[PDB]
């Protein structure tokens, strides 16, 4: 966990950028990956925190460069570029500003019905065109088998727990595993190019014209399942939950509803088993701690 100055941050783009010159500078914004730094007031640049994030800052940068006249909103472009070391894959990419508000739950619910209804429409749209790129020409990296993914992460919470947990848990934990990968509904999907963090902190939105006006952070977009960008819109605390998601759907012109529905539900009860394992790859403790505490108590 690397943290910046304004000094750093400006001597790092200098270099590279010398005939930029940068009048302004504060933070934008902080995530698990990047700090976001709004330099003139006018470009968000962002840093990594360690080599994890500056791998998704690099993907982010490439996914960008190969999708940013494809889609019916704006989306981060990316104007300047940083530089790989032994330690980062990319040492900061700076975009252009996005001007706008995230379309949070609370700012969603009030708005006039009408408005509510455009942004599902809206959604839809960038949904549907998002996930009809063709795909042909992107790196086979991208692809994220998901059941590839749930084997492996079998493997890594045995790895992890295997001295912490008692093994009549241990065992209780490899029958949901297995349970889940008999389960066919959550493996069998076309893949195509995802957001894989749709979420509504990722949504912008002009509260002078009621739209939205921008999808941002695409640090985790990758090719696969595309019902990932639904069911992070469904969960009721955080996100919009199903009554706005089933506009979306309606919109997206979605087939098979209740199979969404099931891949929400997993992946609901999926929650405990990832803040272990994400807490490990991105370092974060606390959410280890806490979903290993909730396994003891499943
Ligand atoms: N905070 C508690 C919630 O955390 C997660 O959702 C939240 C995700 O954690 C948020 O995503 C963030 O964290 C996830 C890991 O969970 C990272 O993969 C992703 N790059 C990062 O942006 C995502 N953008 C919003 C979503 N509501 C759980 N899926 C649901 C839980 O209620
Ligand atoms: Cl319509």
């Amino acid at each position: 966990m690397r943290t910046y100055t304004f000094d750093q941050v400006e001597k790092a783009i200098e270099q590279l950028y010398p005939d930029f010159t940068i009048n302004t500078i504060e933070i934008s914004g902080e995530g698990n990956d990047c700090i976001a730094y709004e330099i003139n007031r006018d470009f968000i640049f962002k840093f990594p925190k360690h080599s994890r994030g500056s791998t998704n800052l690099f993907n982010e940068v490439n996914i960008l460069k190969r999708i940013h006249n494809k889609l019916p909103l704006p989306i981060p472009e990316v104007v300047f570029t940083g530089m790989p070391s032994e330690t980062y894959q990319m040492s900061f990419a700076g975009f252009t500003k996005i001007k706008g508000v995230p379309l949070t739950p609370l700012l969603l619910n009030n708005l006039p019905k009408q408005s509510q209804n455009q942004a599902a429409k809206d959604l839809a749209r960038f949904l549907s065109e998002l996930h009809s790129i063709n795909i042909s020409g992107f790196k086979s990296n991208l692809v994220l088998d998901f059941r590839e993914k749930i084997n492996e992460d079998n493997k890594k919470i045995k790895k992890l727990l295997s001295r912490e947990l008692k093994g009549p848990q241990m065992k209780k934990v490899d029958d949901f595993y297995r349970d889940i990968l008999e389960n066919e509904i959550y493996f069998k999907y076309y893949p195509c190019l995802i957001h894989n963090d749709f979420s509504s902190d990722h949504i912008l939105f002009d509260t002078e014209k009621n739209t939205i006006c921008g999808i941002i952070d695409f640090g985790d977009a990758a090719i696969s399942d595309p019902d990932n960008d639904f069911i992070s819109l469904m969960e009721d605390d955080e996100e919009y939950g199903m009554e706005f998601v089933s506009k979306i759907l309606n919109h997206y012109k979605h087939k098979d509803i209740p199979t969404v529905l099931e891949k929400y539900r997993m992946k609901e009860k999926y929650w405990s088993f990832e803040k272990i394992i994400y807490g490990k790859e991105y370092g974060y403790m606390d959410w280890y701690e806490e979903g290993l505490n909730e396994i003891r108590s499943a």
